[PDB]
């Protein structure tokens, strides 16, 4: 099939950092075209107002990333390039919510432009739902020419460390095409 990441059983806590580092499959990442980002995750329950899930994020740009993650139990999804602009639309105010202490799961999947998706395709699906679709690009990590670094929660920007939260993470999958809505609901 399709699958080219999948990290099993690891999670986030005082002892790493809150964070887990997939730096090492940055290849991969800048490779894909077509993406799903695949993560079922379990938050502490008083969870912090905004915490990543999965970050791509650079040494030298701070303001250069990729972030799925969660704002007042939304789950929310973030792309910004070299330049800060956005890549997506906003999803801080997306209509599904994830529960803290509870087992969840968020997938992103990205369609690049084609002739009938003009601008690509993203899309966001909390525990196997669609929550927004947004069709500003299909932007990805091909798009951010700055970044070093990889990982599950706490997040590197340049000097800064942000956005770390306690998560213990059944899976993270990513694949190398967009799963449809169908396959969200049955693979998840
Ligand atoms: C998806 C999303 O909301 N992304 C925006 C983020 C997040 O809301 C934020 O990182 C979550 O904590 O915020 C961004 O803007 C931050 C940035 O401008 C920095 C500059 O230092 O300031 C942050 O606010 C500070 C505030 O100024 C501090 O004095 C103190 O109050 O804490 C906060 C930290 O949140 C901005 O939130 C970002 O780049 O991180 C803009 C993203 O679009």
């Amino acid at each position: 099939g399709a699958m080219v990441i999948e990290k099993e059983d690891v999670e986030t806590n005082a002892s790493n950092g809150q964070r887990v580092d997939l730096s090492s499959e940055l290849d991969k990442l800048k490779k894909l075209e077509n993406a799903t980002v695949h993560m079922e995750f379990k938050p502490d329950a008083k969870a912090p107002a905004f915490y990543n899930l999965f970050s791509v994020s650079s040494a030298t740009k701070k303001d250069e990333y990729f972030t799925m993650a969660v704002y007042n139990n939304t789950a929310t999804l973030e792309g910004r390039g070299s330049d800060g602009k956005q890549f997506y639309n906003n999803y801080n105010d997306a209509p599904l919510k994830v529960k803290p202490g509870q087992w969840n799961s968020v997938t992103f999947t990205v369609e690049k432009p084609t002739a009938e998706l003009p601008k690509g395709r993203v899309r966001l699906y909390v525990n196997g739902v669609l929550s927004r679709t947004s069709l500003r690009s299909g932007n990805f990590i091909k798009d951010m020419p700055d970044v070093t670094h990889v990982q599950i929660g706490a997040t590197k920007r340049a000097n800064n460390t942000v956005w770390g939260s306690n998560l213990q993470i059944r899976n993270l999958t990513v694949y190398n095409r967009a799963l449809t809505p169908e396959e969200v609901q049955k693979r998840s």
